[PDB]
């Protein structure tokens, strides 16, 4: 029935019309690697991992693909364990394929497998990419979330740290003075900054309403930092996107670095780890907020996570994080037919992931095979 | 799926023991198992186990929890046991265990792979004993139950301290040390008995000996802080938390450093999705964790299940997965299940739901007559 | 000067084992090497080398790093390994080694002069093993290629714990014990097998052994309190960060004090510079610092290099340098550069660039065919 | 090179000032300047400057330092820098920086190439300034004098404080702050003035002002834990470290959080590359290095070498390498080198060696006349 007899990979590419950035400089291109597994009874079932293409590719054409075909598409927890040990990127993929195998082969929506959901409906903030390489990029950053917010989002994430203190505060009192206080805006960093850097913003935190977080202002090699800015800082501090599992957010949560952890499904290893992300971070009374700068795909499974998480307060219409919802020119949102409403995600509820990986944007965006670069 | 919860029949068991045994808490008198039976629309149904004081237990059932659950979904696992939890945490786990079995069944699927599918299919165990017996020659009567046991295959046994003076406790242990040798592995239960002196106390003896596992709750956990001390000052493991009620009772004493081994048991915590968390909260934090299992038989074939689906705990080809306590003490309900270990080996069931049938008969014949014992 | 980079090659190398060899992790099934070639105007070059899943490795040189390389100034050290790492942190490596000998050729001296002058020209060894190997008699194995190696006048060898029981470990070690006798040092490599319970079992054949060396990297790094919890309980020392990037990783461990002995290896570190800063943190803190290499030749050299640039670390006049890690398993790759210990001390070379020459008999024997190994 | 050190040449120079001005520790009243020049066997040669009291100084380097150094390897930089740095201290980093001149000279590079290559050419400066005069008009002269320089272009200062009352400081600062505007960075040096209670004083003003670049040394560093108590309680970042020997003394402050920023000072710490080693130190750990330079010009160029080695602090592309100090008080010797800010930046020199010449005009007319001031 479930011996794995055929994978199907996609490496996907788009190079982008306007480029936009961070702290980090200037995107030029999005990526995707999608990745379809079949069983001998017909039963397929969908990954999608990022990472640089011509690496990514000949690791599962010469590696993966070679073990895990004839493998029992049931053992899930052994093969991603096995995988991940020499490649996490591809981990994450093949996990979520024999999930939504799994949840076929027992008739039911993949929340359903997990235990069933606590909630239909998930909250997202948009997600910018603000810097632009134009002398003009604070009006276009304005205009970018203008738009947006016309849409109904009420909360918004966009870029700090990549220029002085000066250029970007004005910029973020440009996008206050627009947004105005109803607005939740979160502020990223990048990890541009030390703690003295990051702490010239707090003259701004005390005085504005509506910040949500401070998203990891500082690198994670000192935990003791973070301890040491939070406790200065009048806002929550966030972070933790490139940590690979529950394993790495221990000692950060025991040494009380962050409010809000921030895992990537295509970071850790697995759906299965990336929820234990998610429930640790409840034990440890910390809030959770999928971070999916990459994901379309893997995005509906962070949504499907946070439907299977319960609340984090009592409050009766604030007890959700939400998820990240990249809103830049990415033609890889549409790989799903799933978009917010008013920065409402309303989860599919039919079996498997209850929608359709859709192949006119995988073949529209097939890559070439040749690096930019 | 959509379908509903239609009826729940429980099950109250109770034995009384022939011959009393204990531990430092004193001597026990009897046995007792709660079952339940959770029916769907469909037909399908699956049972859970649990355990307290049985007319409490009864009453929360029939007068709130069964209430509670008629005409809910049985799909909704997660968010039925969280408001249950709240009500009576005892029952959580029974309900948790039913509605496992439920979806296991309606995916027609064994429960390991409803999980993610097992690591392994044996899990090794101990013998756990209550050595305490109301006799002066209570020692010898220790001795020879601990041999009984050995000849069946069991490399590692539980027996009790912290009941009786330090010199006697030695006594007991030394005699079971000269029949045992140093090839049996020893845990020493002292069921929170001690202060961090008394406890110390056994380490002139912890420094000569090879074959001690673990130390079991010498202390209290009111003051973690006094678990770390201990640990570190200590040449034995030390273990515990078996009355924790999940995963975030547990963060604390890890992130504290207080224990090499932790406890959980599937009817002490909150359901047993959260028993499965505090097991791999217990590898995120690089600590192992073997369930502990006094009462219990079907609760216990889910510890079991659990622990197949556990990753190991080191690179040892011969020593990557914990022990699971093995109660050997009188107590028909060992039965309920059909299943025992050889050789100090459990293998697991593969079919489908839990693999397993109850055992009906001893069902009736233990049924409680509804009277408490006093 | 403003000389630029105009060509670069690239050597793929792949050698299958005759007979398999292992550690906790496992059994090794090949070697391979990669080594690079990076050409100046002038025509001054230099190499390096590194280490990763060859189809991966290859395909980042040709399509990314080295496009990028082209017609940059090889004099941009600094600038270009930092950019480099970014994208790829196994190729800085090997970019930096190629850049510091194009820097010693054009500068008309060595490395170690380019560094500001050696502190000594013989560094110590030691000898070390991939014990396991698949086999009922692997030990005698084991005991049989120490003892060759301790013919050719090894001081100190390094063997591998953790990749089975703690009883048949120990009983490897004793045998050990028995051939080398006192006077041999021996470091046990756990390889990240352990909690701190099971590393604490060795404490009591430390206390009694006097010729135990340290304890190498018997836990995961996550949790560094419990490496300083461990450290504080044995009677040897203990040693680790054999994979940390570079030098930001190790300060929060010696910070905590986590280690004794840090051991960084050139081909897992942000290239050559941050390597030696590896080197001073330690010194700074007031730890010592041996280089860790299981793979490596080039790059070995490299770690000796930089060691015998190292101040001393002890006032003691004959016991100031730390030891390297020497690789004795089948490894036709120690030959790529013509450079062996004598009664395990390594005389470094002292001509200019690296002093010596890539053999390229060995780079052209062993060329990689493309194909992965299944 | 095995090229030998044939000759070495010393120059004490004195100036008295024309009008005093000084700090929390008083007024100065002269500036003084110790140049050597060390003349290998080829005939390459190197310039160093140290600073301390001029008839102990040179004494130091006349009967011990020369002595030693004559037929001594050039190449041999760490190791006689060492030596060196047990007796003498001061005299070590006017050395190291010979010998570095020496080393880039035969290897026909710069200094910064030697290191690896600059990651950049420009490197911005702050005017220093030591605020105190003996006059009751003071502040006005402050005022004016600070003045001149923002009309030369710097955009960053640093003033003293601590010396007088918290009331006429702040007088002081108020009349700086309204002369200069929220565009000029602002540092206060208080030199070791303060307790924590005295510095946290300021924190009501700092509360208000935006253009405050640090609060510098405001405490004495016997009890680390009060800079981190302090640090921890200010709106503004604490800087200090300016008397630190080197990155061994740093790593205790920096494990505790005690500082935003170090100050090492080419001429306080054990040489040149020991100086690196306290800037890439402060990067690991994530703080901040701004170099210390009230005396220096010589050593101020290396100092400025070193910055332009240094990778970005953060990722911001106009604000991601920290300024260094610039002496704008009247001494003659600033003009050792022929090296200015233009509008608080310090272009590099790019040329082989240090890339400028020593100027012999200034050099001969203060020689010191070998009295000892009053
Ligand atoms: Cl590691
Ligand atoms: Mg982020
Ligand atoms: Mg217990
Ligand atoms: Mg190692
Ligand atoms: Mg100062």
């Amino acid at each position: 029935l479930v011996k794995i007899v055929r994978i199907e990979t996609f490496p996907l590419f788009h190079r982008l019309e306007k480029p936009y950035g961070d702290a980090n400089g200037f995107k030029r291109y999005r990526t995707c690697y999608l990745i379809r597994i079949i069983t001998e009874s017909g039963i397929d079932g969908w990954g999608e991992c990022v990472d640089w293409l011509p690496a990514l590719h000949v690791g599962f054409t010469k590696r993966i693909i070679p073990f895990l075909l004839g493998k029992q598409a049931g053992s899930r927890l052994s093969l991603v364990r096995t995988i991940q040990k020499w490649h996490q990127r591809a981990a994450s993929a093949v996990s979520m394929a024999l999930t939504e195998i799994a949840a076929k082969a027992a008739d039911c929506s993949v929340c359903e497998l997990w235990g069933g959901r606590y909630r239909e409906e998930i909250p997202v903030y948009a997600s910018f990419q603000s810097y632009s390489d134009s002398p003009q990029w604070i009006s276009r950053s304005v205009s970018n979330v203008e738009a947006q917010l016309k849409k109904g989002f009420e909360q918004i994430k966009v870029k700090i740290g990549g220029t002085s203190f000066k250029e970007d505060v004005r910029h973020i009192n440009a996008l206050q003075h627009t947004a105005g206080s109803s607005i939740t805006m979160i502020l990223d960093a990048n990890q541009s900054y030390d703690a003295a850097a990051a702490f010239k913003w707090e003259r701004y935190f005390s005085e504005w309403t509506n910040i949500g977080w401070l998203e990891e202002p500082l690198p994670f090699d000192q935990p003791q930092d973070y301890a040491m800015l939070r406790s200065r800082l009048s806002v929550p501090v966030a972070g933790g996107e490139n940590m690979k599992g529950p394993a790495q957010y221990v000692p950060l949560l025991s040494q009380r670095c962050l409010d809000i952890i921030q895992p990537d499904v295509m970071h850790v290893n697995g759906i299965d780890e990336f929820r234990d992300c998610l429930q640790l971070a409840r034990y440890f009374g910390v809030r959770a907020s999928a971070h999916a700068y990459d994901g379309s795909l893997s995005r509906l499974y962070a949504l499907f996570a946070q439907a299977c998480l319960p609340p984090w307060s009592k409050m009766k219409n604030d007890h959700i994080e939400p998820i990240e919802w990249d809103v830049m020119e990415n033609p890889f949102t549409d790989l799903v037919s799933l978009q917010p409403s008013k920065g409402m995600v309303h989860i599919p509820k039919g079996k498997g992931i209850g929608t359709e990986i859709n192949m006119e944007i995988v073949n529209r965006y097939k890559w070439d095979g040749s690096a930019y670069e």
